[PDB]
DNA sequence: GCTATAAACGGGCA
DNA sequence: TGCCCCTTTATAGC
């Protein structure tokens, strides 16, 4: 329990990882997506081939373009091994797929601060950054300006930690936030 | 299922 | 550019 980058004692667990890639090459999609059983296509609905995995469970999104989004994996390492398997997938398939620009691009955290929290005190005084209707959506979005992070903070005590680009900005987010919930330790 | 968040992609409307 | 979709994931009330 790394008390220096988490004086907490609480590190939150990433749930998903959104990283896209370039594969350089056009594909034919409807090809894709007869000769691919894990795969399906509408393209009236939307214009992207869906292929999903299983070991890591992933979804990718592969377009004409070459771009591909890999989407599910709870690690940046398990989705750059998913995007790698896909990328294999096509190649396989008859097309001169290569793997460039490979970036993470959005990391879903979520954890727990054991306390239940007074949501309509923290959302008065931090109303210019809460947003509390809790009869649309029980949890008041909280947007963090430094790191720009959203946080969705629930009664229970548990939270969601989003539009982080790396794990440290999940990491700095959780904590700028803590002492904040702790001013808020529902009775 | 609905409601809420972020991101990339291609794609509709303006 | 804006608006709306598109997949995924935690969270939770109706």
């Amino acid at each position: 329990v790394d008390l220096s980058k988490h004086p907490s004692g609480i590190v939150p667990t990433l749930q998903n990882i959104v990283s896209t890639v370039n594969l350089d090459c056009k594909l034919d999609l409807k090809a894709i997506a007869l000769q691919a059983r894990n795969a399906e296509y509408n393209p009236k609905r939307f214009a992207a081939v869906i292929m999903r995995i299983r070991e890591p469970k992933t979804t990718a999104l592969i377009f004409a373009s070459g771009k591909m989004v890999c989407t599910g994996a709870k690690s940046e390492d398990f989705s750059k091994m998913a995007a790698r398997k896909y990328a294999r997938i096509v190649q396989k398939l008859g097309f001169p797929a290569k793997f460039k620009d490979f970036k993470i691009q959005n990391i879903v955290g979520s954890c727990d601060v054991k306390f239940p929290i007074r949501l309509e005190g923290l959302a008065y005084s931090h109303a210019a950054f809460s947003s509390y209707e809790p009869e649309l959506f029980p949890g008041l979005i909280y947007r963090m300006k430094v790191p720009k992070i959203v946080l969705l903070i629930f009664v229970s005590g548990k939270i969601v930690i989003t539009g982080a680009k790396m794990r440290d900005e999940t990491y700095k987010a959780f904590e700028n936030i803590y002492p904040v919930l702790s001013e808020f330790r529902k009775i």
